[PDB]
């Protein structure tokens, strides 16, 4: 049981371990505060979120859960890891306060912007890779977009969630609910990603959910029978079908002088239908990344236990699994 140290700062009471130094805030937002601090420990730099009224609600309270779970359990050199979480609480009964602990990133993928076809395959391999882990374990991202890739100065990169419009890179089975999804809703957002990188133009910028499915329906074509056919909806299939019929477009003719490989891996992401979409585990394979897959260092998670999910609790069943956890946390070796 450590020294905590109070101090105030962008109107907060912040509570840590000395432990934690020299503590700087970086962005506040509805969700929580975040503050850059060096770690006497390990001589590293740090980041530490401080949750926002973690336990007012039931949805709070099971968000604040989820969050804490995940993070305990990501495990892998291109998704965010937990080093630390903390709580000021002495008891149970007085525990109100979340702080959480990772390692400090930099510059985002929206800052760091065209750049040279050897960095696009390098940065998506490394989401590719990041996304296999994630997948395996049944979780899905579903917001991937530039700004929650972290990107340091060696061009690694890591996944994570800070919580550029969302609709610019979302899957259209997802954004209008027409037909049933899986995980590569995340893969059709690395095609929106690669081809921005691959041309310095957002691929898709809709003002609304009709202008968006209209921008993309311009590139891969309306809806053929056979996917027609899968459609559950019968307003969705109405609209479609009462749309002007689109051709689907010759991707050469559109990322005109990318190198032709890249051409063939972004038609396999940004297909329609979500059951021939390419996994993550198959782009890895593909013949862009040639120079950077070795399949005996592209690891799988561990099962994943999400049955609470389904759970409905009152806000101090949610509260007390959170403080659990808190208390079984083991850190990572140095
Ligand atoms: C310099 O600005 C920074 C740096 C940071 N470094 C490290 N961490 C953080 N933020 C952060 C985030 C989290 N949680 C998650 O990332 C999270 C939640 C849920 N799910 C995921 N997954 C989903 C599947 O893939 C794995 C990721 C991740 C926990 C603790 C911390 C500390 C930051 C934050 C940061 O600045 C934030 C505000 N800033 C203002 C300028 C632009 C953004």
């Amino acid at each position: 049981r450590p020294t905590f140290y109070r101090q105030e700062l962008n109107k907060t009471i912040w509570e840590v371990p000395e432990r934690y130094q020299n503590l700087s805030p970086v962005g506040s937002g509805a969700y929580g505060s975040v503050c850059a601090a060096f770690d006497t420990k390990t001589g590293l730099r740090v980041a530490v979120k401080k949750l926002s009224r973690p336990f007012q609600s039931i949805i709070h309270a099971k968000r604040t859960y989820r969050e804490l779970r995940l993070l305990k359990h990501m495990k892998h050199e291109n998704v965010i890891g937990l080093l630390d979480v903390f709580t000021p609480a002495r008891s149970l009964e007085e525990f109100n306060d979340v702080y959480l602990v990772t390692h400090l990133m930099g510059a985002d993928l929206n800052n760091i912007v065209k750049l040279t076809d050897d960095h696009v395959q390098f940065l998506i391999y490394q989401i590719l890779r990041g996304l296999k882990y994630i997948h395996s374990a049944d979780i899905i991202h579903r917001d991937l977009k530039p700004s929650n890739l972290a990107v340091n100065e060696d061009c690694e990169l890591k996944i994570l969630d800070f919580g550029v419009a969302t609709r610019w890179y979302r899957a259209p089975e997802i954004m209008l609910n027409w037909m049933h999804y899986n995980q590569t809703v995340d893969i059709w957002s690395v095609g929106c990603i690669m081809a921005e990188l691959l041309t310095g133009r957002t691929l898709f910028p809709g003002t609304d959910h009709i202008d968006q499915l209209k921008l993309i329906l311009r590139l891969v074509g309306t809806p053929g029978a056979e996917l027609l056919k899968k459609i559950s909806s019968e307003s969705a299939r109405n609209y479609i079908q009462s749309l002007t019929q689109m051709p689907k477009m010759n991707f050469a003719n559109v990322f005109i002088g990318a190198n032709p490989l890249a051409v063939d891996l972004l038609e396999k992401m940004l297909v329609l239908d979500s059951d021939k979409r390419i996994t993550a585990a198959q782009a890895l394979a593909h013949a862009y990344f040639a120079q950077y897959h070795d399949p005996d260092d592209e690891p799988v998670a561990d099962p994943y236990d999400q049955s609470f999910e389904s759970r409905d609790l009152l806000i101090d069943e949610w509260k007390s699994l959170t403080y659990d956890e808190v208390i079984s946390f083991v850190p990572p070796p140095l």
